[PDB]
């Protein structure tokens, strides 16, 4: 049979990306939970360069880097549920905004709960600015992908699950500042592929309380 | 129909120059002064305000590797820059990504820092080059018998190696001879040779910058 395996860790927004892609495409796979404090031989063998999850393993061959795995999924299971545009220019723009998520949302978000004072103030400001820029791109559309979820939705909506982390350690009210963004995230969460892939905000928060205290 | 906003010593712009030459695409090159950014640059890449920007019929594509993929997809029936096989494509994207993480920033630290920080940058930089030599293997190019995505992503940084060698006090030629021989093979292709400035030109550009710095 055609074997699909996903090496993952439940609160990771990067893993959630690949979970959504597999679910949206209707692909049967085996989910394997890693302890990143005791990485399995499989993980170390499949992703020697980064030793990170997620890793997608397709008939024994690995694809590391979440957005690269999502693109691999789109290209191999290409006969349903398109996740990227077919127009080259629109595809370039989807790639651009997914890239933007990596560098702004993830990086700045991490500073909100791991930094302090003037630096943490900066990230809070810039983070809200990034959210606002993303709201502008969404505009009045149902999803970033338009009528269906696409590459940018998949890149971005997992970070919503970390919003209580950002809000609580950052003393931010994101819904007050960015209501369009929060309504969009809630729309995504009504889709089975997203609902089943994303942990509850409070579960992520309680997990981060435990790891942050050691920092 | 095709315009490129660029700055001649930027390795990122060099990627797009190689892609355009490989495909035989006629275009207008426009040199930007990044201390006095043009209204067109600010109009076309408002988000990052960086070069390169590819502009196709008035529509901008920013981020060098996204632009290279756009070029591959639109002018798709000659000189493939990426594999058709999805797994091989994912691996090319993986190693291009690795280049994006490592080379520019470590290289920059080599000529702008001092002390232990500088020696740590040197060490990590050579480690990255060696990992890339390993991936190249016995292949002519990263892309196999012709240049591909990873070659395009990486060879521009070779134009900066006299900068790294001189200010870093290291001999990349001795430490990484397989890497340097590969770069010299690339420079024998017309598309690469015409896109890449001489190492000596890049070195003298940086010489005049660096002598003004208090490090
Ligand atoms: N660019 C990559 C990032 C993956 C990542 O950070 N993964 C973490 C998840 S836990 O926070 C990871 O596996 N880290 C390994 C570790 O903490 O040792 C991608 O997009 O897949
Ligand atoms: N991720 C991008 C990086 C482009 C970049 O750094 N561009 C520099 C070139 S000069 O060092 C730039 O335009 N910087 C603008 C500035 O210094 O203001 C890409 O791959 O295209």
């Amino acid at each position: 049979t055609d074997e699909v395996v996903l090496l993952d860790f439940w609160p990771s927004p990067f893993g959630m990306r690949v979970r959504i892609a597999l679910a949206e495409k209707g692909i049967e796979y085996e989910y394997k939970e890693e302890d990143l404090r005791n990485k399995s031989p499989l993980l170390l063998q499949m992703n020697p360069v980064h030793k990170k999850i997620p890793v997608l393993i397709h008939n024994g061959k690995p694809i590391s880097e979440s957005l690269i795995a999502v693109q691999y999924i789109e290209e191999v299971w290409n006969d349903r549920n398109p996740l990227l545009p077919s127009d080259p220019y629109q595809r370039a723009q989807a790639r651009f905004w997914a890239d933007y998520v990596d560098i702004k949302i993830h990086d700045l978000g991490k500073k909100i709960w791991t930094s302090k004072g003037e630096e943490k103030e900066a990230a809070k400001k810039e983070f809200i600015e990034a959210l606002k820029l993303l709201e502008e791109q969404l505009g009045d559309k149902t999803y970033f992908g338009g009528d269906n979820i696409g590459f940018v939705d998949i890149a971005l909506v997992p970070f919503y699950t970390w919003f209580k982390v950002y809000e609580t350690f950052g003393s931010l009210n994101i819904e007050n500042e960015c209501p369009r963004f929060v309504a969009w995230a809630k729309r995504c969460l009504q889709k089975e592929s997203v609902a089943k892939s994303l942990p509850d905000q409070h579960k992520v928060y309680e997990f981060v309380v435990e790891i942050r205290k050691k920092l």
